[PDB]
């Protein structure tokens, strides 16, 4: 048994509601949330500039020192941080950023991260103000995630639209 509540099942592992991830996260404090980063933890909009907001600016100085330290991720790739006063720990993925011409295909790989841990908070990656079909991004994340993953879809028409359409 886990601390999530009001979640529509989809699959065996596979969980979604209409809520804001940063309200969530405050709510259940996860083990895991998942930030829809960019290759230079540059936390400014969607996920990441509402997660960072809510951690007061610290998500965004841990963020400098790692890239300081790393430099950039990749597309498709990830980084484990703090999730401050949100969760325990914070993974940050990169999907691909169709305003910025990235190959959809990476989308998979950006999934495959989610696998690494039991239990997630997550938003779905590639939808929104990154450009890719929120529909697609939720069939890849059904065929990739084998964990146990609570997305959480900020968008009311958005998540009827996905249930609804959900094979
Ligand atoms: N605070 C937030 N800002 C943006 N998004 C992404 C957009 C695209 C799907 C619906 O919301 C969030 N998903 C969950 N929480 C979110």
């Amino acid at each position: 048994v886990n601390s999530f509540s009001g979640y529509l099942k989809l699959t065996d592992n596979v969980y979604i509601k209409n809520a804001d991830i940063v309200e969530e996260a405050k709510k259940v404090k996860p083990t895991v949330v998942v930030n829809a980063a960019n290759v230079y933890l540059k936390h400014g909009g969607g996920v990441a500039g509402a997660l960072n907001k809510a951690t007061n600016n610290a998500m965004q100085v841990e963020s400098d020192d790692y890239i300081a330290t790393n430099g950039p991720l990749k597309v498709g790739g990830s980084c484990v941080l703090s999730g401050h006063n949100l969760a325990k720990h914070c993974l940050h993925v990169v999907g691909p950023n169709v305003n910025k011409g990235e190959d959809i295909q990476l989308l998979k790989s950006a999934y495959e991260n989610f696998n690494q841990h039991e239990v997630l908070l997550a938003p779905l990656l590639s939808a929104g103000i990154f450009g890719a079909d929120p529909i697609h991004s939720l069939r890849v994340c059904v065929d990739t995630v084998r964990t146990n993953v609570y997305l959480a879809v900020f968008d009311k028409n958005l998540y009827d639209k996905l249930v609804s359409s959900f094979l």
